[PDB]
RNA sequence: UAAAUUU
RNA sequence: AAUUU
């Protein structure tokens, strides 16, 4: 029946001048050569996301989902939830956050001004006041960086970010915060991904895969999941809330922001004029994270009894999820899957890629990341997380007037330390940078340098030093996209590191740690690490 | 624009 | 601040 968006046919404009890469990068030039692979998606752009994004929707349920459906609000009223005190709500407001119209910012939303108090007063009383009137929205196109692929269309069309104004997106948070706290781990127990860390969602993926008798993997994602999300879904998002025990205010609230902001609404380019009309999720809204996992897991979990998946294990993080389960042999599994997959798209969740069944934890992608294995220091496999560098490498590229990507190298750092790439590629660029600059002691993004040693090892273990022989998979890819970018091989980095190990030794202090601890691989004669006090 | 995780 | 979705 309905139709996802409808365009006055207004351009979609931009929010101010758009940055564009100059002809020296002085920062990215030694890690790679092909600049012109680097690119930012624009609201030049726009119009084709919105033609790929603008689709009939059909949506048909049944028994399966019916049961899921009603499971899960059995679930949802073991939970109580409360009010956000106004100012609770805007201390929640991030730093930077788009100003409102009405002639103030997040600085006075922060800090309780008065005019921006008030304002919100009035917009909430508005809410209690009038449960249908559609709010208005904003709609812009996001500025990301990638690299491009041939394979699959040369540049992406740029997302697009529809949002309320300020003054609304915090009582939101005023009716709906606690509930997003506690909502989806009372819903989905263990199969709520974004509870897990990094370490803990490998450990229960391996937990998983360890217990069946004989498992069988697959990984789920949906195409333009926020289009695909159905009047009625948004409306069955709104009556899980309620299943909750809540404040009277908060329902005629939740309700009223239901009919009124989630279910859809207009929508007005940064110029002013009118752009369209939306029915379904709204990229913007606090909702948008819980509300896609929660709904992609009653689909997913009803799917899964369509098409008999057997002893499924399942982990959600927005509309991309896996499941662990018994197989039944390739041909059953086979035909499983496209029951899945048939399920899912009369739910109105229709896959980017059609799954398939996967043997081997190492071939399951979710959340552009994978599970891999490599040896460690007393010979042990270790089991890790890690990806394609492909993007990081091209982001680590990303130099304008206005942006410097040092902290994005230190920002992978961290997040994938053990990884390869990581190791031999951005760790020897970035100290080898710093040093030069002579910037080790200064701080990037409250965290510095000379710590990573430490950080590394809070977070991923003293194996993340002394890890090797890596897949071959890792190998291939990393190799494949240093290819790509027009990086130096493993073997020149491999000599880079050396360099910069020894020239951080002779610095002593904890700059040596870091050359000892970080690039101990890059030598001959591997020293023996024992933990670190700090 | 929203959230989660990491610091 | 980074990344993810
Ligand atoms: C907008 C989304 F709902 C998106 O559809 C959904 C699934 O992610 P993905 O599978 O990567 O993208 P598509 O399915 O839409 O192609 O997660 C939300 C999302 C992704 N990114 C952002 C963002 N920057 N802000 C707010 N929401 N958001
Ligand atoms: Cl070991
Ligand atoms: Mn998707
Ligand atoms: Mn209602
Ligand atoms: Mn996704």
């Amino acid at each position: 029946s309905s139709m996802s968006y409808s365009w006055t046919g207004a351009l979609i404009t931009p929010c101010g001048p758009e940055e564009e890469k100059l002809p020296i990068n002085p920062l990215s030039n030694s890690l790679l050569r092909y600049h012109n692979k680097v690119y930012c998606t624009t609201s030049k752009s726009a119009s084709q996301r919105a033609k790929k994004v603008t689709f009939d929707r059909t949506q048909v349920l049944d028994a399966h989902y019916d049961s899921v459906l009603k499971d899960i609000k059995l679930a949802a009223s073991k939970v109580s939830a409360r009010l956000l005190t106004l100012q609770q709500a805007c201390q929640l407001t991030p730093p930077h956050s788009a100003r409102s119209k009405y002639g103030f910012g997040a600085k006075e939303v922060r800090s309780l001004s008065g005019r921006a108090v008030n304002h919100i007063k009035s917009v909430w009383k508005d809410l209690l006041e009038d449960p249908q009137t559609p709010i208005p929205t904003t709609i812009m196109a996001k500025n990301e960086v990638f690299c491009v692929d041939p394979a699959k269309g040369g540049k992406k069309p740029a997302r697009l970010i529809v949002y309320p104004d300020l003054g609304v997106r915090v009582c939101e948070k005023m009716a709906l915060y606690d509930i997003t706290q506690k909502l989806p781990q009372a819903v989905m127990g263990a199969s709520y991904g974004f509870q897990y860390s990094p370490a803990q969602r490998v450990e229960y993926l391996l937990k998983a895969w360890a217990e069946k008798k004989d498992p069988m993997g697959f990984s789920y994602d949906t195409r333009h999941f926020d289009s695909t999300v159905t009047e009625r879904d948004i409306r069955t998002e709104e009556s899980i809330y309620q299943a909750c025990s809540l404040p009277e205010e908060a329902r005629t609230a939740i309700h009223s922001l239901t009919e009124r902001l989630y279910v859809g609404g207009p929508m007005f380019n940064s110029k002013g004029q009118t752009c369209g009309y939306r029915r379904c999720r709204a990229s913007g809204v606090l909702t948008t994270s819980m509300g896609n996992t929660i709904t992609c897991y009653v689909k997913a979990l009803a799917a899964c009894k369509a098409a008999g998946i057997v002893a499924p294990t399942m982990l959600v993080c927005g509309d991309d999820l896996i499941v662990i389960s018994e197989s039944q042999g390739t041909e059953e599994d086979e035909r499983n899957l496209r029951a899945f997959t048939e399920a899912m798209t009369r739910y109105s969740a229709p896959p980017g890629d059609p799954p398939r069944p996967e043997y081997d934890l190492e071939l399951i992608t979710s959340c552009s990341s994978n599970v891999s294995v490599a040896l460690g220091p007393r010979g042990r496999r270790r089991y890790y997380l890690t990806r394609d560098p492909t993007t990081p490498l091209a982001r680590a590229a990303w130099e304008t007037v206005r942006h410097s990507p040092i902290n994005s190298w230190l920002g992978n750092i961290i997040q994938y330390a053990p990884t390869i790439w990581v190791r031999m590629v951005l760790m020897t660029h970035f100290f080898s940078i710093l040093m030069v600059q002579d910037t080790l002691d200064q701080n990037l993004y409250g965290v510095n340098p000379l710590d990573l040693p430490a950080i590394i090892e809070r977070l991923h273990g003293l194996d993340a030093f002394s890890m090797h022989t890596y897949s071959h998979h890792e190998l291939t890819r990393v190799a494949s996209a240093l290819r790509k970018l027009g990086a130096p091989p493993l073997r020149v980095w491999k000599s880079r590191a050396r360099a910069v190990r020894a020239s951080l030794i002779s610095r002593g202090g904890k700059a040596a740690v870091c050359g000892r601890y970080l690039f101990n691989w890059a030598v001959k004669t591997k020293l023996k690490l024992t933990p670190l006090p700090e």
